[PDB]
């Protein structure tokens, strides 16, 4: 149909339908009088899947033969998504299946939306590691994702009343026909035990076995037949035992720690099954790592031939891990291990925030873990050495840059830790990576000031642009051609079609369309009831205080009470769109998303508004459901308090399919405006030094609620009971944290978000300007491709050059 | 290579290696330079595979087409071993594959080993089951095989110092490729709540749900192109919540009900999982059946489309759960339902041993199923009224026939519950079944004489002869044919070459080569050292005091004082083998294990002895072993205690490989007996009237102590700590049991067993006679073919017409 999706060939065709109804047939077991949509999604799935193995096979073989320098990328998250259209999109099948699904009578897009998102993450640092993935496969790297198969990933959200309730994802249950299990390649993992002392060195025993089986799956590049893998480790217990029947059931405690993701974002939970889920990846993957090596006996070579990248500290205990195994296993001395360890890895920090700073109580590791605390240790000593050595008698310093934290209860800190033993250390943002240098690590960079780096995040164009949004994908091939999908950088061709009258209507008829794409599907499923023609509001990304969905809130308030005011008067309509999941423990995101909805109740029946105004939260906010609403969008609300958003990546994914982005000058927002003007930007409140000096004098909310009648107007609704007629209190939490105890600001920006807003609603009143605007966005979006953000890691951090080249076919 | 192994196509030979090649590659996602034998055995398997799928499809198709009436077997077990070759051997393609195999480098017969057993029973319940699910594919019966899918099957044994150790066995670890996961069909399973009664009658409510998702097993008819299928559920929990993680790791417990086979043999354990384990397999079963049912609305013609086969009590909750639907979902008035239910449901018995017998408290079935106990009292006190109607004023026959047995603690006595819900009960050897209608049962034979039937047991001739014994099946298939393998009665046709000289030659060849390549199979797995002119003495079986190998001990160690006594003498060398499990709970059981390895550690090394007597213990006898170990037997040891052994099989396996038999007049022993004539049989002991006059002035067994030196020898032997050095009163229970309260009068048939023992070395000496005698067994083995047990088993329960007519390929 489109030009981007590829040529449908008839011998292709032709063969594609063959071998989907061989599946059909042989593999479901099936036939055509009984099956249902979801045999239909399955036989496609592995037809596809056929195409990847050839490509799969050929470039691990590939490596094997050229040996070049491996990338093992550890995470404990991977979200993923749904992975039928992007194989297809890289594969240049989408048309071919499209065609040959056409004539086998079947819709394809409607078996797409049979497949269950592989939700392996929480938010923003987990979706990371999956467009990474996509890019290193695409810049020819070869590159290893490490994680955990966990069968029940992020919880499926369902609001009930108006609150959130948490179900379990089981997201194997129909089967995943994307892996291949390994059972030959398991691995076993210690726990528990002792260390004892011998005249030969350390050694770790009487420990309880967990064995680690993993599962591959394929990454394919796009359209360089380069297939990497995403190695997932499972859980299993050793078969060697209250009674027999017991012993056999007593096999789930060990394997329940690959059972379910932590489903806590940007919050450290000190709990035993996670520290266990931490060592087994890591333990796991370094082994496997060391394997792969040995296979190519001194590791003076071992770093130029690994490069080991921890996303975020979740995977730390991989640097204890790697001394453990080079000082007690192949008894290398201390001062060498320690070298090939910094030498080996690299350290990629993810927020400044304190709750989310892994701090480890001694007591645990020293349980779980005996000879990894006294490694820690070990390490501790040797580094604070340094530290005195060039900061003598800096008592305070020393104190400062323990890893180990001092008081009630000892812990271990595990960003120290990381900073110690990596040759690199990134933030994911300019103004993140200069906070990590002034404030947080400010001791570390004045003791090694080349450690620190900055690595600013990236989106895949490929699932982000061309999966997502064809139609945008397919009127930008037109005029530039499709090399802008493996090189963002070329999308600045289009500035000069700012004033094609051509294209300004063309830009503008995808938006449309995807609007209209969009609110039937939320009138389809979850019967619903938006305007295609007002202006589309949305905020979608996990719920969290310094997210500030709060502040979007009473913006919507006092649009409201504005048209209650003066209901003749004439308003630019709007829809806003509030989506996104709250932690379980999380009770003040809980109330949040009750006082969302609980605004739409009112807001979206009182018929003086009439079509006017609309508050709709996104129920369930994931991936698949992140690539429907974007390309829908029309402003993109990145509105977190100055510092506190490292870098956020779902701005990036609306800068690139057409949404114009009122924000604060935080993260990558900032090198968003500066790309492509601050003129073509709605950027407003505070700035990192504007809240550095109110926290100087002191933040009383008190004072904002005295001088703006506005505000005041919307707090007393609140606690009156406005929006709580049968529960008048409910809402009594929410008021007393932004009035005494708000760590956020939320009312200090509330009068330039609001005037801001009232901008934004100006120009689009103008539909020329407004798409020429979004225009010059579109066209300086080039940058936060994560093929530039890969790149620079291959050559700044890991030492590898990335390759463009076509692998043979 | 041999004729019964099907042709091996120039054409079929060429199509099956490039299905292998494609299976190695797209499936296993594998090459030849990275490919082990486990990859090969897959390729193979998943090949074979495709050759049913088209068949099983047709089949279930044409069943959905004439709509015949359907045979549910109900068992808790299905002991069906290896599939691969069993597939290959029943759709005639082993010379192909074979052949196939060659040609790409592999050998055959080394892939095959590589194979896990699914060992999803504990013995001849579980055996019978497996071998009926093959006679009724082979006689074009619509039926389906229904149980739990236990994630581990029967424990694998191992031996430690000469003790049973159990290992889980972890037989889904590498997948199973023969079975097909169908959550389409996932039922809902209900258990506890309570019970309501409304005027529309009673409702089971608040009950916690656990759901059954069916995985489905291809059985394949022999050479008649049909394919039935073995239902296996699986326990899941519903996704719909201590914590969030917490409720996750919690939905186990839910999961538990299918993980494990509880490995009791003959034993009844009154445990509350294994209730669940009972109830599920029959509520998730009764709801496919009706929905089936409905698919083809008054339920008179049910029983006229299905019938319902209980495999021993363990399904018997299928009688009151069809009431409780048939009357509370259904509403259908009593009388109407029972009538349905008597018609649908027959009740297989499996034995006379009163601690097998299966007796619940009430208490568990109150809480664990409220509605059922109401059922199951309601059924009692309509069928009391019957008796009390049908025998005035007998009131100690109405206590000894309700299904309420009182006491300390009410139980419901669940055979008494299947006889009264059935149309038809039946044991499963003559002898069995005249016991069970004069003694056990006597009181519900007087009131409904008609529902007493006899069913003696069978095996199918494709595994235990074809497959496991191809050498034999061949020179048999030149003299007769190969018609014999669906009809066994032919081999009668044999009786007429017991004088010819060219076919006893060949018989006496077969077992040599049986038994060279068990002796080199002993020497290479399990490093051992037997001599293979030796007879091959063998009793493999599960560990029971009533199966008595303490009476065969007792013989091994009179063979090892005689030749110690006199050392010169000539004696018939011998091998004897004893293979078993026990029961991880049943003490006796690992002490005669213990025992065996004791006798054969000082026989063994005993340098007088030579190589004239080996004392082996066959460890993990399960199903692939007994392929092995039976057809290089000379002599089947079938010595249980006159009217212990319902049936036993083991000894029909026996005798349709070529081994005399040495047994007593007990079970299929007599009817075998009966088949051959007792000249070519070793009869022994006493009689199950004997045992009763014996029981009546008491059994002593201090007699047989004082009247016999050579007993008395080696009773004193076992106390002193003979066999046993270190640990001289190890043995003191064994002695204890046997002196005092042996309930199996081992020590009364010692005299008979050793006499007759000297009768078959006697034989045996004489090469030509011993083989005239083992085709006189052969030929006359026909009738205990699983052929003639199901044929009889449609006929006169099922009301069922066996079909041989072959099925359009
Ligand atoms: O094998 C070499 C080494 O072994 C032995 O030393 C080990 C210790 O026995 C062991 O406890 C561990 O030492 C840890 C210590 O437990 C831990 O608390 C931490 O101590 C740091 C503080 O974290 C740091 O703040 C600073 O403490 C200041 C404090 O802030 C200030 O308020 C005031 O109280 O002064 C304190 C000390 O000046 O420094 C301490 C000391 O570094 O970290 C320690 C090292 O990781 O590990 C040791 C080595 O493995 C033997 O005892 C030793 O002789 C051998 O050389
Ligand atoms: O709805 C119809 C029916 O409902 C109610 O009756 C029910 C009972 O309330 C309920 O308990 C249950 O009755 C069971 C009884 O609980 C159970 O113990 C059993 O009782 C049998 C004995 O098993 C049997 O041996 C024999 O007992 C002898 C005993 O051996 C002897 O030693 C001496 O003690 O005399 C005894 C009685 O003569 O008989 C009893 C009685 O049958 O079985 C009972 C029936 O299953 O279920 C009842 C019906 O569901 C109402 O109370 C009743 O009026 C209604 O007709
Ligand atoms: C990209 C994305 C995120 C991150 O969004 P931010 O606004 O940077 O927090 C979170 N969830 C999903 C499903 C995403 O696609
Ligand atoms: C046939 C068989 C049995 C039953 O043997 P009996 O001697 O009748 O108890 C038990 N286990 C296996 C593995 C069998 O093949």
């Amino acid at each position: 149909q489109i030009s981007v999706r590829g040529l449908a060939g008839v011998e292709n065709v032709t063969e594609l339908k063959k071998n989907f109804n061989r599946h059909l047939h042989f593999t479901l077991v099936k036939d055509r009088n009984v099956a249902t949509p979801r045999d239909y999604y399955f036989a496609l799935a592995h037809t596809v899947r056929d195409h990847l193995v050839g490509r799969w096979i050929r470039t691990q073989q590939h490596y094997y033969e050229k040996d070049p320098k491996r990338i093992y990328y550890l995470s404990l998250e991977f979200y993923m998504g749904r992975t039928l259209q992007n194989t297809m999109v890289n594969l240049a099948l989408e048309n071919a299946c499209d065609e040959a699904t056409y004539q086998l009578g079947l819709d394809m897009e409607e078996l797409e939306e049979i497949e269950e998102d592989a939700g392996l993450g929480n938010g923003g640092l987990g979706r990371l590691a999956a467009c990474f993935l996509d890019s290193m496969a695409t810049l020819g790297l070869a590159a290893y994702g490490y994680g955990i198969r966990y069968e029940f990933g992020i919880f499926n959200q369902k609001i009930c009343g108006g609150w959130q309730m948490e179900e379990a994802d089981d997201w194997l249950r129909y089967g995943n026909p994307w892996e291949k299990a390994r059972p030959e390649f398991t691995l076993p993992v210690h726990f528990y035990g002792r260390v004892e002392h011998t005249s030969q060195g350390a050694k770790w025993v009487d420990t309880q076995v967990v064995l680690a089986m993993p599962y591959d799956t394929p990454v394919p590049g796009y359209r360089n037949n380069v297939v990497n893998t995403m190695r997932l480790w499972s859980a299993k217990a050793p078969n060697d035992l209250g009674g027999y029947i017991q012993a056999v059931l007593d096999r789930n405690l060990a394997e329940n720690i690959s059972r379910v993701l932590y489903p806590n974002d940007n919050f450290f939970e000190g709990k035993e099954l996670r520290l266990k889920q931490e060592y087994f990846v890591v333990a796991a993957t370094l082994q496997d790592i060391i394997r792969r090596f040995k296979s190519s006996t001194n590791f003076d070579a071992f770093p130029d031939k690994v490069a080991i990248q921890l996303n975020d500290t979740h995977p730390s205990l991989a640097i204890p891990e790697l001394m453990r195994v080079l000082v007690d296993l192949e008894r290398l001395d201390w001062d060498k291990a320690w070298e090939v360890t910094v030498k080996t890895c690299a350290y990629t920090n993810h927020t400044v925030i304190p709750e989310a700073l892994e701090r480890w109580p001694v007591h645990l590791l020293e349980t779980l873990l005996p000879r990894h605390l006294q490694i820690i240790y070990e390490i501790n000593q040797r580094f604070l050495n340094r530290v005195a050595a060039a900061f003598p008698g800096d008592v305070d310093r020393l104190r400062r840059m323990s890893l180990v934290e001092e008081g009630a209860v000892k812990r271990i800190n595990m960003a120290h830790l990381c900073i110690a033993g990596s040759h690199a250390v990134n933030g994911v943002a300019r103004i993140h990576s200069e906070i990590l240098k002034k404030t947080i690590f400010k001791d570390f960079y004045e003791l090694e000031p080349h450690k620190f780096q900055n690595k600013t995040n990236g989106i895949t164009p490929r699932r982000w642009l061309v999966l997502c949004n064809p139609g945008l994908a397919e009127i930008i091939a037109e005029r530039i051609g499709e090399e802008y999908i493996s090189d963002l950088d070329q999308l600045r061709k289009l500035l000069s079609y700012v004033d094609d009258e051509a294209f300004i209507r063309d830009v503008a008829k995808v938006k449309q369309e995807n609007k209209l794409k969009f609110a039937a599907y939320l009138e389809r499923e979850y019967k619903v009831h938006i305007n295609p023609n007002s202006l589309f509001d949305v905020q979608v990304k996990r719920i969290h205080e310094y997210k500030r969905q709060l502040l979007n809130c009473l913006h919507v308030i006092t649009l409201y009470n504005r048209i209650k005011k003066e209901p003749n008067k004439f308003v630019v309509p709007r829809t806003v769109m509030i989506g996104g999941k709250a932690a379980p423990g999380y009770h003040m995101a809980k109330m949040i998303i009750k006082l969302i909805t609980a605004i739409g109740d009112v807001v979206n029946h009182d018929p003086v508004v009439g079509d006017r105004l609309r508050v709709i939260f996104l129920e369930n906010y994931r991936v698949s459901l992140a690539e429907k609403v974007i390309p829908a969008a029309d402003l993109s609300e990145q509105i977190s308090t100055a510092g506190t958003e490292a870098s956020g990546t779902g701005n990036m994914k609306f800068m690139l399919n057409g949404a114009l982005t009122i924000g604060t000058m935080d993260g990558a927002n900032v090198e968003m405006a500066e790309e492509a003007g601050e003129e073509n930007f709605f950027i407003f409140g505070m700035r990192v030094e504007d809240v550095d000096r109110l926290d100087q004098r002191g933040y009383n909310a008190q004072e904002y609620y005295d001088r703006i009648p506005e505000l005041r107007q919307i707090i007393e609704q609140l606690s009156s009971g406005f929006f709580s007629p049968k529960q008048p209190d409910l809402f009594k939490d929410i008021v007393n944290m932004l009035m005494h105890h708000d760590r956020f600001k939320v009312f200090a920006d509330y009068e330039e978000y609001v005037k801001c807003q009232e901008r934004v609603s100006a120009l689009y009143k103008n539909p020329r300007e407004w798409t020429r605007m979004v225009i010059r966005n579109i066209a300086t979006s080039g940058k936060f491709s994560s093929d530039r953000t890969i790149a620079q890691y291959a050559r700044e951090i890991w030492g590898v050059e990335p390759s463009r080249q076509r692998l043979p076919a």
